[PDB]
């Protein structure tokens, strides 16, 4: 099967580390920002890696047991499937947010019930002895004075992680899976900056919540969401070093920069010096596959 | 090009249970006939044409799918909608903004947010409520109402419905996720609405994909939101432009497994799936949820599907 991406405008795609529009696409702020994500990680052959869910459905969910009176949420797959601890990072579509205290809003499910307001605050913290995902659990900050049952949602609103005091959100980091006696295993492998005048490009999403800045929490992603389910369902195999993409002017079809696709699922391009990039580029644009190229392709500066 | 005009019609190679509802964004939990045979649908998202064509309010993806924004007044109980990008909803054009939730028969219970955040802490999280059959309930118009004076800052906000319960009037009336809401309002009905489904007949009966969204109802049960299509199904289509090459495509609903065919449906152009139950009692239901829908033809619309299910 020939390589594929979706024609569909960047800024009508999606997310892969939660549920929302990309609205803007960047470099990394540090030149030398290694990113380990463990949603929105798929090689181009449709392999998932890390947490990274085939669809939106199952991104940014969260969903255990949890009894009344206790802290700690006992983890299941979002369709209620048991997860198998010690084998991945987490379940499958969970968070990935590091540096940051997770506010979250969860629902006791199936409804079984002719009245009533379902909805549950709970708070998170992602640095703390209790959070191991990678074992099967993570814990409450309050005792959870609620019904026993089978609970499903999400983080509604991020702010700052309550340890060190003073500590910023830092979303280019991504929380900690493992235990005091254990590290977590199968986490999506870091991606490094490329060098040879390559950048990595981030696509890039606003959360809700405070942070030190008084500005938007935004979330930098590697793939959108709907290229990862299109390289799920096509499984077309990887025949370079890169994939060679023009991101196009629907409205002209003016080729706007080139960018390569690496087969381990993310973008780079050349910046044409300081201040160029692909965050001066317009976001209605559609990446377009031209070709597979070696190693020694040289990309035009954007 | 000759090869957009001879591009061959495909659907996602993906198992059902891993696709997502196109009424909300959540993996889909099952298939079902309408409990009334003679039920009609209008919902407003998760309508295409298979030739990429979006109806009603149905977005490409599910990046804009069931979020509300608006600008709001403090001590005001109106909401004037925006698009989910912010830019403007150009009202009488569409029934309201893309993605716009389409939960009719219900009370809303959503959480809303000032955006973008310019504070160093505080809980941003609003909760508002609106009922649908009141005389403020007017997306079309470009606004909807709030239960009570929203007594929180001037401004621009962005959120969804969090959980669903009964309508407040008429007084004991069950949620009915079937109907969609009244958009307009009695001086105007709502322009551009993506037109009703029938059921088909001669055996064939709609296939909903359901999804249960919290909240109570009358029946201690869940809410489960039918919908017509996965939502990967629509943009999959956006983005392929497949020319439609006859009356219906035939679908297998093969078992990934053994690659035994457990199912034929038809998918109509228009955008929605067929089945024959096979007698009273029997259908897609009764279906294991890890199949795979397989294009094999395109077929008239007078081709006989074999009965699904057991009796
Ligand atoms: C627990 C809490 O609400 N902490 C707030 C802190 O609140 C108060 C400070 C002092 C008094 N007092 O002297 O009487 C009373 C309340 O206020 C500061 C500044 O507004 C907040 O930053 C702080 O919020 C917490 O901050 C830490 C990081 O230091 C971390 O981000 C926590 O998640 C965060 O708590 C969350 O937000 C607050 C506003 C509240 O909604 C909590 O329920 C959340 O968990
Ligand atoms: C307004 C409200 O909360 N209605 C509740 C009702 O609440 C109360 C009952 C009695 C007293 N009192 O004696 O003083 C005070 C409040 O409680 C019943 C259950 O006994 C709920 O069914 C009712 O909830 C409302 O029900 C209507 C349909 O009849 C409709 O579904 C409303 O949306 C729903 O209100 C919502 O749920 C309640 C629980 C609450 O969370 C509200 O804020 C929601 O809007
Ligand atoms: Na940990
Ligand atoms: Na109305």
């Amino acid at each position: 099967r020939a390589f594929t991406v979706p024609n569909i405008p960047l800024q009508t795609l999606s997310n892969s580390r939660f549920p929302s529009l990309i609205q803007g696409m960047i470099l990394s702020p540090d030149a030398s920002q290694v990113v380990q994500f463990q949603n929105g990680r798929c090689l181009i052959d449709g392999q998932l890696l890390g947490t990274t869910p085939a669809t939106s459905g199952q991104l940014f969910r969260v969903r255990g047991k949890i009894n009344q009176g206790a802290r700690t949420l006992n983890l299941t797959e979002v369709d209620g499937k048991p997860f198998m601890a010690f084998d991945s990072p987490a379940p499958v579509g969970f968070p990935d947010f590091g540096k940051c205290d997770w506010h979250m809003r969860i629902s006791k499910t199936p409804n079984n019930t002719s009245s009533g307001d379902p909805m549950r605050s709970v708070s998170v913290q992602t640095n703390v002895q209790g959070f191991v995902p990678h074992l099967g659990s993570i814990q409450f900050d309050e005792v959870f004075n609620h019904p026993t049952g089978d609970y499903i949602g999400t983080i509604e609103w991020i702010s700052q992680p309550s340890t060190p005091p003073g500590t910023d959100i830092n979303l280019w980091e991504i929380p900690d899976y493992g235990s005091s006696l254990s590290q977590a295993a199968n986490l999506a492998p870091p991606v490094f900056p490329p060098g040879f005048g390559e950048a990595l490009v981030y696509f890039v999403s606003a959360f809700p919540g405070p942070n030190n800045r008084s500005a938007p929490n935004d979330v930098p992603c590697l793939l959108p969401q709907e290229y990862i389910t299109h390289f799920v369902s096509e499984q077309a195999p990887t025949m370079g070093d890169a994939a060679l993409l023009h991101y196009v002017d629907p409205d002209t079809n003016r080729n706007l920069g080139e960018f390569k696709l690496y087969p381990g699922g993310y973008l780079t391009c050349v910046p044409n010096g300081v201040g160029a990039g692909p965050q001066q580029l317009p976001l209605n644009g559609v990446f377009l596959f031209v070709s597979w190229v070696s190693r020694f392709y040289q990309l035009k500066p954007v």
